[PDB]
Protein backbone atom coordinates (compact mmCIF):
# COMPACT_ATOMS: atom_id res chain seq x y z
CA UNK A 1 0.00 0.00 0.00
CA UNK A 2 1.81 3.01 -1.35
CA UNK A 3 0.71 6.35 -2.54
CA UNK A 4 1.82 7.02 -6.32
CA UNK A 5 4.69 9.09 -7.16
CA UNK A 6 4.42 9.44 -10.64
CA UNK A 7 4.75 13.22 -12.19
CA UNK A 8 1.40 14.09 -14.06
CA UNK A 9 1.26 17.96 -15.63
CA UNK A 10 -2.40 17.14 -16.52
CA UNK A 11 -4.58 19.35 -18.13
CA UNK A 12 -3.30 22.55 -16.28
CA UNK A 13 0.22 22.21 -17.03
CA UNK A 14 0.49 21.52 -13.39
CA UNK A 15 4.73 21.90 -12.42
CA UNK A 16 6.73 22.66 -9.20
CA UNK A 17 8.84 25.97 -8.78
CA UNK A 18 11.55 26.73 -5.57
CA UNK A 19 13.49 29.66 -4.84
CA UNK A 20 17.03 30.07 -6.04
CA UNK A 21 18.29 30.69 -2.84
CA UNK A 22 22.02 29.02 -3.01
CA UNK A 23 24.11 27.60 -0.39
CA UNK A 24 25.43 30.10 1.76
CA UNK A 25 25.47 29.49 5.69
CA UNK A 26 22.82 31.73 6.43
CA UNK A 27 19.80 30.12 4.16
CA UNK A 28 17.12 28.54 6.10
CA UNK A 29 15.55 26.69 2.99
CA UNK A 30 17.45 25.60 -0.54
CA UNK A 31 16.41 23.66 -3.56
CA UNK A 32 18.88 21.29 -5.51
CA UNK A 33 17.75 21.21 -9.32
CA UNK A 34 20.57 18.56 -10.00
CA UNK A 35 19.16 16.53 -7.13
CA UNK A 36 15.08 17.26 -6.63
CA UNK A 37 15.74 17.90 -3.53
CA UNK A 38 14.62 20.25 -0.65
CA UNK A 39 17.12 20.78 2.04
CA UNK A 40 15.17 23.35 4.53
CA UNK A 41 15.29 23.86 8.68
CA UNK A 42 12.77 23.02 11.22
CA UNK A 43 9.75 24.29 11.38
CA UNK A 44 11.07 26.98 9.13
CA UNK A 45 9.32 28.36 5.66
CA UNK A 46 9.63 26.20 2.84
CA UNK A 47 8.38 28.18 0.11
CA UNK A 48 7.32 25.43 -2.90
CA UNK A 49 5.75 26.94 -5.65
CA UNK A 50 2.57 25.70 -7.80
CA UNK A 51 3.11 26.77 -11.63
CA UNK A 52 0.32 25.81 -14.05
CA UNK A 53 -0.34 26.74 -17.77
CA UNK A 54 -4.04 27.62 -17.17
CA UNK A 55 -5.96 27.99 -14.41
CA UNK A 56 -7.89 25.16 -12.45
CA UNK A 57 -11.09 25.55 -11.68
CA UNK A 58 -12.75 27.17 -8.54
CA UNK A 59 -12.90 24.78 -5.60
CA UNK A 60 -9.46 23.14 -6.86
CA UNK A 61 -6.92 21.79 -3.92
CA UNK A 62 -3.65 21.21 -3.38
CA UNK A 63 -2.41 18.32 -1.09
CA UNK A 64 0.85 17.37 0.12
CA UNK A 65 1.94 13.94 1.19
CA UNK A 66 5.71 12.49 3.04
CA UNK A 67 6.75 9.07 1.96
CA UNK A 68 9.92 7.43 2.54
CA UNK A 69 12.14 7.12 -0.56
CA UNK A 70 13.33 3.65 -0.07
CA UNK A 71 11.12 0.85 -1.19
CA UNK A 72 12.25 -1.38 1.77
CA UNK A 73 10.48 1.43 3.96
CA UNK A 74 7.35 3.07 2.05
CA UNK A 75 4.78 1.14 3.15
CA UNK A 76 5.51 2.73 6.82
CA UNK A 77 4.00 6.11 7.71
CA UNK A 78 6.17 9.10 8.18
CA UNK A 79 5.44 10.68 10.85
CA UNK A 80 6.89 13.03 14.14
CA UNK A 81 8.95 10.89 16.56
CA UNK A 82 7.73 11.27 19.69
CA UNK A 83 9.78 14.09 21.26
CA UNK A 84 8.08 16.46 18.92
CA UNK A 85 4.68 15.07 18.52
CA UNK A 86 5.28 15.73 22.52
CA UNK A 87 6.78 19.42 21.85
CA UNK A 88 4.85 22.42 22.86
CA UNK A 89 4.99 23.99 19.24
CA UNK A 90 1.13 23.50 18.22
CA UNK A 91 -0.51 26.10 16.25
CA UNK A 92 -3.75 25.08 16.45
CA UNK A 93 -4.46 23.56 13.55
CA UNK A 94 -2.25 20.81 12.90
CA UNK A 95 -2.29 17.41 14.64
CA UNK A 96 0.78 16.78 17.03
CA UNK A 97 2.16 13.47 14.77
CA UNK A 98 1.91 15.00 11.21
CA UNK A 99 5.28 16.07 9.69
CA UNK A 100 3.88 18.26 7.09
CA UNK A 101 2.19 21.64 7.75
CA UNK A 102 1.38 24.54 6.15
CA UNK A 103 1.70 28.17 7.12
CA UNK A 104 -0.25 31.52 6.79
CA UNK A 105 -3.09 29.71 5.91
CA UNK A 106 -6.52 29.82 7.73
CA UNK A 107 -8.23 27.12 5.81
CA UNK A 108 -6.05 24.28 6.07
CA UNK A 109 -7.16 21.05 6.54
CA UNK A 110 -5.48 18.08 7.83
CA UNK A 111 -6.35 14.37 6.96
CA UNK A 112 -5.51 10.83 8.67
CA UNK A 113 -6.64 8.42 6.45
CA UNK A 114 -8.66 5.89 7.87
CA UNK A 115 -7.48 3.29 5.86
CA UNK A 116 -3.90 4.19 4.57
CA UNK A 117 -3.44 5.46 8.39
CA UNK A 118 -1.47 8.37 6.43
CA UNK A 119 -1.24 11.96 7.00
CA UNK A 120 -1.62 14.78 4.35
CA UNK A 121 -2.13 18.64 4.38
CA UNK A 122 -4.60 20.48 1.83
CA UNK A 123 -5.24 24.04 1.33
CA UNK A 124 -7.35 25.72 -1.53
CA UNK A 125 -5.96 26.18 -4.83
CA UNK A 126 -5.75 30.23 -5.09
CA UNK A 127 -4.46 31.71 -8.39
CA UNK A 128 -1.32 33.92 -8.80
CA UNK A 129 -1.96 37.90 -8.92
CA UNK A 130 -2.88 38.96 -11.89
CA UNK A 131 0.91 40.33 -11.90
CA UNK A 132 2.55 37.39 -11.06
CA UNK A 133 3.66 33.62 -12.46
CA UNK A 134 3.18 30.92 -9.50
CA UNK A 135 1.38 30.19 -6.55
CA UNK A 136 3.38 30.45 -3.30
CA UNK A 137 2.73 27.55 -0.34
CA UNK A 138 4.89 27.73 2.88
CA UNK A 139 5.04 24.65 4.05
CA UNK A 140 6.33 23.57 7.36
CA UNK A 141 8.44 20.64 8.14
CA UNK A 142 8.47 19.63 12.04
CA UNK A 143 11.00 16.84 12.46
CA UNK A 144 14.52 16.98 11.59
CA UNK A 145 15.53 14.10 8.95
CA UNK A 146 18.01 12.19 11.52
CA UNK A 147 15.29 12.10 14.67
CA UNK A 148 15.16 8.54 16.26
CA UNK A 149 12.48 7.04 16.78
CA UNK A 150 11.09 9.39 13.63
CA UNK A 151 12.53 9.44 10.33
CA UNK A 152 15.61 8.12 11.62
CA UNK A 153 18.23 9.31 8.53
CA UNK A 154 15.80 7.81 6.30
CA UNK A 155 15.27 10.03 3.21
CA UNK A 156 11.82 11.05 2.17
CA UNK A 157 9.51 12.20 -0.74
CA UNK A 158 7.13 15.31 -0.71
CA UNK A 159 4.20 14.38 -3.03
CA UNK A 160 2.32 17.05 -4.47
CA UNK A 161 -1.21 16.50 -6.06
CA UNK A 162 -4.21 19.19 -7.28
CA UNK A 163 -7.11 17.66 -7.25
CA UNK A 164 -11.06 18.76 -7.86
CA UNK A 165 -13.45 19.63 -4.85
CA UNK A 166 -14.88 16.37 -4.90
CA UNK A 167 -10.81 14.92 -4.64
CA UNK A 168 -10.30 13.76 -8.23
CA UNK A 169 -6.58 13.91 -9.39
CA UNK A 170 -5.89 16.38 -11.72
CA UNK A 171 -1.82 16.62 -11.22
CA UNK A 172 1.03 15.78 -9.27
CA UNK A 173 4.76 16.23 -9.05
CA UNK A 174 7.17 15.48 -5.73
CA UNK A 175 10.85 16.62 -4.40
CA UNK A 176 13.40 14.80 -1.87
CA UNK A 177 13.21 16.51 1.44
CA UNK A 178 15.97 16.77 3.62
CA UNK A 179 15.25 18.25 6.74
CA UNK A 180 18.78 19.59 8.74
CA UNK A 181 20.13 22.38 10.64
CA UNK A 182 22.33 23.60 8.07
CA UNK A 183 20.63 23.48 4.86
CA UNK A 184 22.91 25.17 2.66
CA UNK A 185 26.45 23.28 3.48
CA UNK A 186 24.77 20.02 3.72
CA UNK A 187 23.21 20.83 0.02
CA UNK A 188 26.73 21.97 -0.75
CA UNK A 189 27.87 18.81 0.26
CA UNK A 190 25.55 16.33 -0.99
CA UNK A 191 26.03 18.28 -4.90
CA UNK A 192 30.06 17.83 -4.39
CA UNK A 193 29.44 14.36 -4.78
CA UNK A 194 28.65 14.72 -8.52
ZN1 LIG B 1 11.62 14.66 15.59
Amino acid sequence: SVPSQKTYQGSYGFRLGFLHSGTAKSVTCTYSPALNKMFCQLAKTCPVQLWVDSTPPPGTRVRAMAIYKQSQHMTEVVRRCPHHERCSDSDGLAPPQHLIRVEGNLRVEYLDDRNTFRHSVVVPYEPPEVGSDCTTIHYNYMCYSSCMGGMNRRPILTIITLEDSSGNLLGRNSFEVRVCACPGRDRRTEEENL
